[PDB]
C-alpha cells in the first residue's frame, strides 16, 4: 500500500510526511514529494516522462510517526518549469502497486491581472497576484507606513504590542504553549491600527475569513491574502483617533453586549475536580478561607463521551439521536454526581455561577451508546462538516481521535447540537458553557452547510460555536455567558475569552498581558487568562501572587489548573494548595486581599463596561488610545487603563522591590497612600501586596473606598 495527498494533513503551520512541500511551488522552484508505504522495497516516482527514485528518509517526532514518518519515502524533484502530472509506483518483492494521477501547476508573482484589491485609496501600493494555469491563487499588496507608526492588533498576539517589524499571519490555531514564542494564536483577525506620532491615524480591516499574512520593513507593510474563485480583495480603511478606528471596524464586525456584572468576581476552576464532593469540596474551602468567588468552572463534569451528560447519569438511550430531556436522567447515590441539581442550588444559595465545559466535537470511537447513536444521526441528517468527497469530516487532530465536527454554521444544527444541552440550562439552571476548542477543522475542500468551503470556513468555526451556546444561554432568559478561548472576526460578539494554555512562567505571565491589551485593541472586552499559568508543576509564591495582583486588575479574574492524571501532590492553582505547596503563609491573605478588593472593583467594572461597549474605548486600555502623540508610551507597553480612570503596571519580573511606571499627561493619585504624584516616570516599593495602580485625580474621590 503508498498513501500520497498533496496537501497532506493540513496543518496550518506543518507538513505530513505524504504531502507535496510546498502544495503550490514557485516556477523554478523544487519541489519534495513525500509519500507513505510502510511496507515496500523500493518506491519511484513517475514525474512528467520522467522517474525520480524515492529514498528512505514542525511536526513533533510522536505526531509524525502517527502520519508513518517511520515508513515514510521522498525525493525532491527538477524545479518546476510547467505543469507536471506524476504519480508513484512501489512494489514488495515483485508484487507491485500504483497510485492515482497528480497534478501540480507552478505559480507566478504578477502584477498583471483582471484583479482588483479595492478600497485602501492612495494607501495600496504594489499589487500583485499569485497566478497559475489553475487560477489566481493569492492576492499581495502593501499599506504605506509612516515614521513612528505602529502596528497594534491582528486580533489576540502574545509577543508584542507593536507588530511593526515581523513577520505573522492571521489563521486560527491552537498553539499547547508557548503562544508568544511561535508567535500564533487561538483568535486572529485581519485588522489592525495603524498610530502614529503626529498625522491622524488610521486602520485597516481586510475582509476575509481566509487565511492571511503579514511582514514589515522599513516604511511598508506588506499584506499577503488567499483568495476564493473571485480575484478581489475587497479592503476597509477606517479614520480617526483609535477608539473611532474601533468604532468603523466593530460597526461593521460586530461588538460586545453587556454581560451581567457577576462576570467580574473571581472564577475558580481545575480541570481535575471531577466529582460533586470535590467541587463541593474546593468551594467549601473558598468559603472557609473567606475567599470571595463568584464563578466556578466544571471541566470534567461529564459522560467523556458526548459531554452533554453528567458523568454516571442513568437513562434509556435514544436510539434516533435525539435530545434527552431533564427527567430521563437518574442518579445514583455512588456516582460521581449523586445530586447536581442540589449542588448548583447551593452554589447558587452561596452566590456562585456554575460553567460547564463544551467542544465541539463528537466522539466516534464508541460502537454503542447515546454517543455512537447521535454520531450516526449526525450523518444520516446532515449535522456533521462535510469533506469534499461528502464524507464526514474526522478530527484530524491528536485528541478526540477521529471525532466529527457538528456544523454550526447554520441554525438548524445550532439548534440540533444546542438542543441536547438544552436540559442543562433550564433544569439545572447552568449560568454558563466554557466553549473550549473550535480550531479542529484542518482542510481546504471541506464542505459546511452554509455554502462556505474550508479556505473560508475554518476560520469562521470557533465564532459559530460561541454564537451558538450564546444563544442557547438567550432562549433560556440567560446573559450568553460562553467562555472562550478561540475565534476570529466577529467573536467580539459572543461572550468572554481567555488567552489559552500556558506554563507558569514570567514569560507567559507577559505574554498574557500583551494577548489581552493586543484583544482588546481589536474589541474584544471581557478578558482573562489563566492567572500563574495552569501547566506543569504550581507556580511559585511569587509569581502566583505578583499574577493575582494583576488579575485583579484584568477584566476577567480566573484560575485554572490542568489534568494531572489524578496523581498526588495535586496541581491545583487554589490560593491554599499554592501555599501548601510552597510552604508561604503569605499566599492565602494576600490572595484574600486581592480577591476581596477586587468584589469592591465591581460596580467600577460594570460601568466601565457599559462605556467600552457605548464609546468603543477599551476596557483593559493601552495607553495609545487616550495619548496617541506621546511617544513616551511605547517604551512602557505593558501598563494599561483599566476603564477611564485607573492605570495599572503588573510586576512582571521576580525579585523586584521597586517598580517604574510611566505616567501621561493628566494628575495622578496612588491609590496605595492616597497620595498625589506628578505625571512622567513614578518609582515606588512593591512588596508582594502591591501592584501600581493609579487613580485619575479628579475621580479619586469615587475609588477611594475601594482603596481604603
Amino acid at each position: 500500500m503508498i498513501k500520497h495527498r498533496p496537501h497532506g494533513i493540513e496543518h496550518p503551520y506543518a507538513v505530513s510526511p505524504d504531502q507535496r512541500v510546498p502544495v503550490l511551488p514557485l516556477a523554478g522552484e523544487p519541489v519534495l514529494l513525500g509519500v507513505v508505504a510502510p511496507e515496500a522495497d523500493r518506491v519511484v516516482c513517475e514525474w512528467g516522462t520522467l522517474e525520480l527514485p524515492l529514498s528512505a528518509t514542525h511536526l513533533s517526532e510522536a505526531q509524525a510517526k502517527s502520519l508513518g514518518a517511520d515508513g515514510a519515502w521522498s525525493v525532491q524533484t527538477p524545479p518546476l518549469a510547467e505543469p507536471v502530472k506524476y504519480r508513484f509506483h512501489a512494489h514488495r518483492g515483485g508484487a507491485a502497486e500504483s497510485t492515482e494521477w497528480f497534478e501540480v501547476s507552478p505559480a507566478v508573482w504578477t502584477a498583471d491581472g483582471v484583479g482588483e484589491v479595492r478600497g485602501g485609496g492612495e494607501r495600496v501600493r504594489g499589487v500583485e497576484w499569485l497566478v497559475s494555469s489553475q487560477g489566481v491563487h493569492r492576492g499581495r499588496f502593501r499599506l504605506q507606513l509612516q515614521d513612528g507608526d505602529r502596528l497594534v492588533g491582528f486580533g489576540e498576539r502574545y509577543d508584542a504590542l507593536d507588530q511593526r517589524g515581523r513577520e505573522l499571519d492571521a489563521v486560527v490555531f491552537e498553539q499547547y504553549k508557548a503562544q508568544g514564542v511561535h508567535g500564533r494564536t487561538y483568535l486572529p483577525m485581519p485588522f489592525a491600527h495603524v498610530v502614529g506620532a503626529d498625522g491622524n491615524g488610521w486602520g485597516f480591516h481586510v475582509r476575509t475569513s481566509r487565511r492571511t499574512w503579514y511582514s514589515s520593513a522599513g516604511n511598508e507593510l506588506t499584506v499577503e491574502v488567499a483568495l476564493g474563485d473571485e480575484p478581489v480583495v475587497d479592503l476597509a480603511i477606517y479614520e480617526g483617533d483609535p477608539a473611532t478606528v474601533l468604532t468603523g471596524f466593530l460597526d461593521e464586525v460586530g461588538r460586545a453586549e453587556e454581560l451581567p456584572g457577576w462576570v467580574f468576581r473571581l472564577w475558580a476552576s481545575g480541570n481535575e475536580w471531577n466529582t460533586q464532593q470535590l467541587v463541593t469540596a474546593r468551594m467549601d474551602t473558598h468559603r472557609d478561607l473567606a475567599i470571595p468567588v463568584g464563578a466556578v468552572v466544571i471541566e470534567a463534569w461529564s459522560d467523556e463521551q458526548g459531554i452533554t451528560i453528567w458523568r454516571d447519569a442513568v437513562y434509556a438511550v435514544t436510539e434516533d439521536g435525539s435530545a434527552h430531556r431533564a427527567e430521563d436522567f437518574s442518579y445514583r447515590p455512588d456516582g460521581a454526581w449523586p445530586d447536581p441539581k442540589a449542588m448548583i442550588d447551593e452554589l447558587h444559595a452561596r452566590g456562585i455561577k456554575v460553567i460547564l465545559w463544551q467542544i465541539p466535537l463528537q466522539k466516534t470511537e464508541f460502537s454503542t451508546g447515546q454517543v455512537a447513536a447521535d454520531a450516526a444521526a449526525m450523518v444520516r441528517d446532515g449535522h456533521a462538516v462535510l469533506e469534499a468527497d461528502g464524507t464526514a469530516y474526522r478530527n484530524r487532530g491528536w485528541w478526540f481521535p477521529q471525532a466529527l465536527m457538528p456544523d454550526l454554521s447554520v441554525q438548524r444544527t445550532r439548534d440540533w447540537w444546542t438542543e441536547k444541552r438544552r436540559y442543562l440550562v433550564e433544569h439545572f439552571d447552568v449560568d454558563g458553557f466554557k466553549t473550549a476548542g473550535g480550531e479542529h477543522a484542518w482542510g481546504h475542500d471541506l464542505v459546511y452547510a452554509d455554502g462556505r468551503k474550508g479556505d473560508e470556513g475554518n476560520n469562521l468555526y470557533p465564532v459559530h460555536y460561541a454564537r451558538a451556546f450564546g444563544d442557547l444561554l438567550r432562549s433560556a432568559g440567560k446573559a450568553p455567558v460562553t467562555f472562550s478561548r478561540a475565534g476570529f472576526t466577529g467573536s467580539q460578539a459572543h461572550g468572554i475569552f481567555w488567552a489559552g494554555d500556558e506554563d507558569s512562567t514570567w514569560q507567559a505571565f507577559r505574554s498574557s498581558v500583551t494577548a489581552g491589551l493586543t484583544a482588546a485593541s481589536c474589541g474584544i472586552v471581557y478578558w482573562g487568562w489563566d492567572l500563574a499559568g495552569f501547566s506543569g508543576p504550581v507556580p511559585d509564591a511569587e509569581l502566583y501572587l505578583r499574577a493575582a495582583a494583576a488579575s485583579a486588575f484584568m477584566p476577567i479574574m480566573q484560575y485554572h489548573s490542568e489534568f494531572n492524571h489524578h496523581q498526588l501532590p495535586l496541581r491545583d492553582r487554589t490560593p491554599w494548595h499554592v501555599a501548601e505547596t510552597t510552604g508561604d503563609d503569605r499566599v492565602v491573605p494576600l490572595f484574600r486581599r486581592f480577591a476581596t478588593l477586587r468584589e469592591s472593583l465591581v460596580p467600577y467594572l460594570t460601568e466601565q463596561a457599559a462605556r467600552t461597549i457605548a464609546t468603543d474605548r477599551p476596557l483593559m486600555r493601552p495607553l495609545f488610545f487616550d495619548h496617541e502623540n506621546d511617544p513616551e508610551i511605547w517604551n512602557h507597553p505593558y501598563q494599561y487603563l483599566l476603564g477611564d480612570e485607573l492605570l495599572i503596571n503588573p510586576v512582571l519580573e521576580p525579585g523586584a522591590t521597586t517598580w517604574t511606571t510611566y505616567l501621561p499627561a493628566g494628575e495622578w493619585i496612588d491609590v496605595w497612600t492616597g497620595d498625589r504624584v506628578p505625571s512622567g516616570l513614578v518609582t515606588r516599593d512593591v512588596p508582594l501586596e502591591v501592584v501600581p495602580v493609579y487613580c485619575r485625580a479628579s475621580r479619586w474621590s469615587e475609588l477611594q473606598p475601594v482603596f481604603s
